[PDB]
């Protein structure tokens, strides 16, 4: 042993250092300075040469690479000797393994007997030793001995990791002993002689047994017998001659004999020395088994325990020999049958007709798994039982030995099961002793799952027994007679001292079981390439678990729920998926919240706040629902801190009233600053958001709570103002106004832009209306918002005409619509003027009747024209009037046109801010000068007239029922103005219709390489149309942003019109320079050009791939929760990924998988390359040669790759303009409409993983590596070491990666800002302002992330809110998941976060309670004057 460590290097021509250090043997060919071909088919000539490798000059960094190379060589040798299986007898399979290990160890500058080109290896080893000896520390042999000790301690846990054939046992050597078991520290001559004699014996004994068998198998055999005898006599005399030669060599060595190669000295010393049947019940052992003690195996340590049935089985007593007997191929079956018939009475003790069938099933399954040799109970009579079974099978059946065992079990299990039911006379194969089930009784399940099921059933029996008494006495009838049973049940549930659990709380056992299940799932999903659906895997633990993960039983709770039936667990219908949280268990002062499955819980299911015989506590019902919650706990009348749930308010410890403003009041100011923002955000969220009786009961409780909190906060602020005046502080209204302005500026303006006054002219109206007017009215706006919030529920919980007006047909005639049916008008973009608005039935212009008749005639004409059919607003095929038919039987878009005309007339009569012809403006101004309940009455009369018109039309046509309710009788109730927004919507609908028509025309006339036919004209017309519509959209979007700066235009235009679902205004109206060169045809280059796309690799000529719309990444972005289908934020990195090249091909392909696959592959490769190049150029500006920047860039690239993988696999969370249509078209292409979404997702995952040379994953990774190389080429630097690795682990859920990125960014920003502030704190004011501005939203972000994490922290596919797997989390809460994950340095492969905030301070760092104590009063005193200056400037 020595202190010199090794195997801790990183990126030495290998995967990464993080993969190792777990005492595992995954090491691949890489990492050994190179990227065993010498393998044979199998004085002295031993076989060492055919079981050795030669994979072993200034390229190695230190001893780490050498040790890694030797470990890789040892692992390869072990894998070779295991897979080859020179002797499948399984009796001596690892003796050769340890002999080869000893030979390899001795090859390291020791006794070398290799006859051949052995000089190069020794020369290289000597050079390596000299290189490592360059540093002179201690007077060559010492370093060699230390390295040998390290190799001895390490490789023994790597080479033996493959074989598991067999004082611990069940694995040759020891993969888990942590100390070498046996060392072959003997001369190589004696070891080789021993191996030779062992091989000779093993061969000759088996051959003579085979010859004896063949002698009786026959019935010139005598001639063959004598020839074989002569050959074996020749072999014997040859062996005798070899023995004599070895004896002569030993004599010569002894004659020559008559710390300086200690091995040789010890060899000489050794040479001189030589020359000179009833088992009681059990307790469900939950501990690992010792050499001669019961318990689980090392791998299943502290895992599910052994039921008493397994420890009382008849077979697990001694070797396979019957108790009553004194002692073939068929004899084994008879022995097994007799053993089964003897075991049956032992299990017959429990007399039942339902509890015995399951016991027999489990016993049969355990017998099968023990016969196969895959058991884990491993009592004191298991190590020898397997050896005896192997010896018996070798002489009876001597592919592999495990497969033969499985085949024998599958063939004989019928008789084995029929013999365990009182069977003496075996028939050919109810009336027997037992009738559990049918003959097969298939129970091919791993022992772990069966043990879990048995333990769950045993626990549930006692649970039912207890809850029966708890319910029979507490069925709502309980002053004192019920408390006893409830207390007894609570004690039983949490008793850290019933049957099982090995005297430990059920929670710890459940946690261990869940951890083991997660480990099994990870092992079967990550390191297992042989999945299911294989030519339906026969039997394997990894294969079976893959079936469960594919089905959705990722977590043990789902499997337990699926298996258990009839709700026998308690009989109160307690589900296993639902989780229950109780305060704590006192057994083994401080309370720790414990969350477990519902059955475990703390009391009978749904008996919370009722097991005590109390009132329903409606407040508790509202709180427990986890909906509409507020995490605030607001005669002295001094201060009401209103501490947020969690960290407690602490004194600043630095405030002083001597020559200062005040102390102890800054905490209240910070609390109010956080409160007025959190409550505002909650109110907005609940306003945007809509059994409803209880929902509004909880909502009203929340409203009252927030009202009381606001009153208390107002009183506290009044007291603060009085205290400040006692010795200037802004009032509450001024503070609210400043908060509103700051919140609206930070999101849009970058860091409180200096010229706050300069803002969009239209945005001033919005800011003054929604914050308030010039005068301070902060309280009024909050009160109005509260009133609106209350009114939200107040409204939610609520749920003749015969005169002939067709006689005056004059003045208006058939208008010239947008068509040639016998001169077409176009948009004129104030904002815009729709074609219908410029010309209407206003040719006539007592007045009321004239207007009523005019609108009557206009509506009649519009309806008639729509019925006639048109291609301006209605979509139809070439024939027309077919396919698109409204269910009511009316044309399409008639209601919208009527509403728009009515709104236009209303605005005309009212004369609002509408851009129209000058003469029309003068006319309406004069009308207003000549002349608002009367307006409402006139509108009602107009609506009644329209309804009468509709009724008359229905009567004259008689097509369906229409009483003026074709689309709604109520007037347009749109709160937003319907003048500009209506015009924008009409323009959007027209654009949708025309774009769809152009798509159809192009795909019908340009489907079947330059362009010479009709494609040119159509595409040119489309290009001109797209240019015009791009100008129009630019103007309209500018107007909308100046008017509505918060909401977006694309979402509004696409949500209200199903026509534009494949229209992406971001791509169609791109303002970049490449949009006119690379995609000159406006989103249809792939169709109009009729060309083909390809990805060109690095080794190609100058024809590079520089056709992309990628834009240089930005650094001043912020996290946004938009475009998401709760409490999860999209990182800025995901908001900048290149998805522009995917849309054209996506919309191009339709049911064309044959070519769509290649198109998507090439485009994805190009996109990945461009994204990697741009990210690398972003994270390494000015060509700085630093390591941390490279690690950050590699982490960002890997995150982008994982995001792309999730997008392609359909596991994406955000639905942006691109992603929505991308996913829709991917679902449409893969599979079909008949297939369920699960099948399509599975097909997509299979296509992403496998090719159906290299997989798509590897191709994309190579594309990203090529992009990184291109990025580096511009700086003439060294290729990064974190991008030259091919293997990558399976991606975690996107939420976890987003949370890790958020934590890393927050820690980096915190460190930067705190260092800047402390080193400068007259610049402390700006530092404090920046710190507060950056920290204010992070608190809300962290709260949302923590809430979402707690929602699905350890859920599964069928348990989590979303359709995603989260069983790998295994984290009690968010904070502890960030511990040990953001502790070490950044590595670039796995570790991508570093934070010096491991403790429970992130929830406090979000506030200013502790970390900002020394700079709290200072920052407050800078903000005060800043607030005053900003307020006076705004005022």
């Amino acid at each position: 042993l020595k202190a010199d460590p090794s195997e801790v290097e990183y990126y030495r021509s290998g995967g990464d250092g993080d993969y190792l250090k777990n005492n595992i043997c995954k090491i691949t060919v890489n990492h050994s300075d190179s990227g065993c071909e010498k393998k044979l088919p199998p004085i002295c000539v031993p076989p060492r040469r055919e079981r050795l490798c030669t994979y072993n000059f200034d390229k190695i960094r230190d001893n780490n690479a050498f040790l890694a190379d030797v470990l890789l060589t040892a692992r390869n040798e072990g894998e070779k000797i295991v897979q080859n299986h020179p002797d499948t007898n399984s009796s001596n399979v690892c003796n050769a393994l340890e002999r080869s290990f000893a030979d390899l160890a001795d090859i390291i500058r020791g006794t070398d007997q290799w006859k051949g080109t052995n000089s190069n290896l020794e020369k290289n080893l000597k050079q390596m030793f000299a290189k490592i000896r360059e540093n002179d520390k201690v007077l060559y042999t010492k370093l060699r001995e230390a390295w040998w000790n390290a190799n001895r301690q390490k490789v023994w846990e790597v080479i033996t990791c493959g074989a598991r054939s067999n004082e611990l046992c069940r694995k040759c050597g020891h993969y888990e002993k942590e100390v070498p078991t046996k060392l072959d520290y003997v001369p190589q001559f004696l070891r080789w002689l021993t191996e030779w004699i062992e091989d000779f014996y093993r061969e000759k004994q088996n051959l003579i047994d085979d010859m004896e068998r063949h002698r009786e198998e026959c019935t010139s055999y005598c001639s063959t017998c004598k020839d074989k005898c002569k050959k074996y006599c020749e072999c014997v005399k040859k062996w005798k001659t070899e023995w004599e030669n070895q004896e002569n060599k030993y004599k010569d060595l002894y004659e020559q004999n008559k710390n300086t190669s200690r091995y040789d000295d010890y060899v000489k010393d050794f040479f001189e020395k030589l020359e000179a049947t009833s088992r009681s019940k059990k307790k469900w052992i939950w501990k690992k088994s010792s050499g001669n003690e019961e318990g689980l195996q090392e791998e299943y340590a502290n895992t599910i325990g052994l039921p008493p049935r397994t420890q009382s089985l008849y077979l697990g007593n001694l070797p396979k020999l019957e108790n009553v007997c004194e002692d073939g191929c068929l004899i084994v079956s008879f022995h097994e049958g007799k053993n089964l018939k003897k075991r049956y009475p032992q299990n017959k003790n429990s007399g039942n007709k339902e509890n015995l069938c399951k016991a027999l099933e489990y016993s049969f399954a355990d017998y099968g798994d023990l016969i196969k040799g895959t058991s884990i109970w491993d009592n004191e009579y298991t190590k020898d039982l397997e050896l005896n079974l192997q010896n018996n099978f070798g002489k009876l059946f001597g592919s592999s030995l495990d497969e033969l065992r499985e085949s024998w079990w599958n063939t004989n299990k019928k008789y084995i099961w029929t013999a365990m039911k009182h069977g003496a006379e075996m028939n050919i194969t109810t009336g027997s002793g037992s009738s559990c089930d049918d003959i097969p009784t298939i129970d091919l399940i791993p022992q772990y799952l069966r043990f879990l099921q048995e333990w769950v059933e045993n626990f549930c029996e006692q649970r039912q027994a207890k809850v029966k008494d708890v319910i029979t006495n507490c069925k709502s009838c309980c002053k004192t007679k019920c408390k006893d049973e409830c207390e007894k049940y609570k004690k039983f549930i949490e008793a850290c001292g019933g049957i099982g659990t090995a005297g430990s709380p059920w929670s710890k056992r459940w946690d261990q079981i869940y951890k083991r299940y997660s480990k099994h799932i990870e092992d079967a999903k990550r390191n297992r390439k042989a999945g299911t659906k294989n030519c339906c895997v026969q039997s394997d633990i990894d294969s079976f678990f893959k079936h469960l993960i594919d089905i959705g039983l990722t977590t043990p709770s789902s499997y337990l729920s699926n298996v258990l039936d009839d709700n026998i667990c308690g009989a109160d219908k307690a589900p296993w998926t639902t989780y229950t949280t109780y305060t704590t268990t006192e057994k083994c002062d401080t309370l720790v919240v414990v969350n477990v499955p519902s059955p475990l819980g703390n009391t009978p299911y749904r008996y919370k706040y009722a097991c005590q015989c109390k009132i329903p506590t409606n407040e508790e019902t509202c709180d427990d629902r986890k909906e509409y919650m507020n995490q605030w706990s607001c005669k002295n009348d001094n201060y009401e801190l209103c501490k947020y749930n969690g960290v407690d308010v602490k004194p600043t410890t630095v405030r002083s009233n001597s020559s200062k403003l005040d102390g102890n009041d800054v905490t209240f100011f910070n609390l109010f600053e956080q409160w007025n923002k959190e409550i505002q955000y909650q109110i907005e969220q609940y306003m945007t958001n809509a059994n409803c009786k209880e929902k509004c009961k909880c909502y009203k409780l929340w409203i009252e709570k927030i009202n009381d909190q606001w009153g208390k906060q107002k009183d506290n602020y009044n007291k603060f103002r009085s205290k400040q005046i006692y010795d200037k502080v802004v009032s509450l209204s001024n503070f609210l106004f400043f908060s509103c302005w700051e919140e609206y500026i930070q999101k849009y303006f970058n860091g409180d832009w200096s010229k706050i006054k300069n803002i969009g002219s239209d945005t001033f109206e919005f800011l003054i209306k929604k914050c308030g007017n010039n005068s301070a009215h902060g309280e009024e706006i909050f009160n109005e918002k509260l009133k609106n919030a209350e009114k939200k529920c107040k409204e939610n919980e609520s749920t003749s005409c015969d005169l002939n007006a067709t006689n005056y047909i004059r003045g208006c005639q058939s208008k010239t619509y947008d068509g040639k049916i016998f001169g077409e008008k176009q948009w004129i973009c104030g904002a815009c003027i729709p074609p219908r608005t410029q010309n209407l039935c206003v040719g006539e212009l007592l007045l009321k009747e004239k207007i009523k008749n005019a609108i009557h005639k206009e509506t009649e004409l519009l309806y008639e024209y729509h019925d006639t059919g048109t291609a301006i607003i209605s979509k139809n095929d070439k024939k027309g009037q077919k396919g698109k038919n409204d269910p009511n039987g009316l044309p399409k878009g008639f209601c919208h046109a009527v509403q728009r005309s009515f709104i236009d007339y209303k605005n005309m009569i009212l004369g609002t801010s509408v851009n129209i012809y000058e003469h029309i403006g003068k006319l309406q101004e004069d009308i207003k000068k000549i002349i608002n309940a009367w307006w409402k009455g006139i509108e009602r009369e107009m609506w009644d007239a329209v309804r009468c018109a509709i009724t008359k039309i229905n009567k004259k046509n008689n097509n369906s029922i229409f009483n003026g309710d074709e689309c709604g009788v109520s007037p347009p109730t749109g709160n937003d103005e319907d003048q500009s927004v209506s015009w924008f919507k009409e323009w959007g609908e027209q654009f949708c219709i025309e774009r769809l028509r152009y798509e159809q025309n192009i795909r019908e006339a340009c489907t079947i390489d330059k362009i010479q036919g009709a494609c040119k004209r159509k595409c040119e017309k489309y290009k001109k149309y797209i240019s015009e519509k791009k100008q129009e959209w630019d103007k309209q979007k500018t107007k909308y942003e100046n008017k509505y700066v918060g909401k977006s235009a694309s979402d509004l235009l696409k949500e209200n019109y199903p026509e534009c679902i494949s229209a992406n205004f971001d791509f169609i109206f791109n303002d970049n320079i490449e949009y006119k060169t690379y995609y000159p045809y406006g989103d249809y280059s792939s169709i109009c050009s009729c060309e083909q796309v390809k990805y060109y690799k690095y080794n190609n000529a100058e024809k590079k791939n520089n056709k992309s719309l990628c834009y240089e990444k930005d650094n001043d972005m912020t996290w946004s929760k938009k475009y998401i289908k709760e409490g999860v934020y999209v990182p800025p990195r995901r908001q900048q990924l290149c998805l522009y090249e995917l849309f054209p091909i996506i919309i191009k392909n339709e049911e064309g998988m044959e070519k769509a696959k290649e198109e998507l592959l090439e485009t994805l490769q190009i996109v990945a390359e461009r994204e990697a190049y741009y990210l690398w150029k972003q994270y390494n500006p000015t060509g700085k040669g630093i390591d941390d920047a490279n690690k950050k860039a590699c982490c960002a690239i890997r995150g982008s790759f994982y995001d792309l993988e999730d997008i392609i696999k359909g596991n994406d969370l955000v639905h942006d303009e691109y992603t929505k249509y991308i996913d829709s078209k991917l679902n449409e292409i893969f599979g079909s409409s008949d297939t369920n979404d699960i099948d399509t997702k599975r097909a997509r995952t299979d296509w992403w993983e496998n090719e159906t040379r290299k997989t798509i994953r590897q191709l994309v990774w190579d594309a990203m590596q090529s992009g990184v190389r291109y990025a580096v080429e511009e700086k003439n630097e060294n290729f990064p070491l974190c991008m030259g690795v091919e293997h990558i682990g399976i991606a975690k859920p996107q939420f976890i990666r987003w949370l890790e990125e958020w934590t890393n960014e927050f820690c980096e920003k915190y460190t930067k800002y705190f260092e800047d502030m402390k080193s400068k704190c007259i610049e402390c004011k700006k530092a404090c302002a920046n710190y507060t501005n950056w920290l204010n939203p992070k608190r809300i972000e962290w709260n949302g992330m923590s809430n979402y994490y707690n929602k699905i922290y350890r859920k599964s596919n069928k348990e989590s809110e979303g359709g995603k797997d989260y069983s790998m989390i295994m984290a009690p809460t968010v904070i502890d998941y960030l511990n040990k994950r953001c502790h070490g340095e950044i590595n670039g492969n796995y570790i991508c976060c570093s934070c010096k905030n491991i403790g429970a301070y992130n929830t406090t760092s979000g506030t200013v309670n502790k970390k900002l104590q020394k700079k709290e009063t200072e920052c407050e005193e800078e903000k005060g004057p800043l607030d005053l200056m900003n307020e006076v400037l705004n005022k």
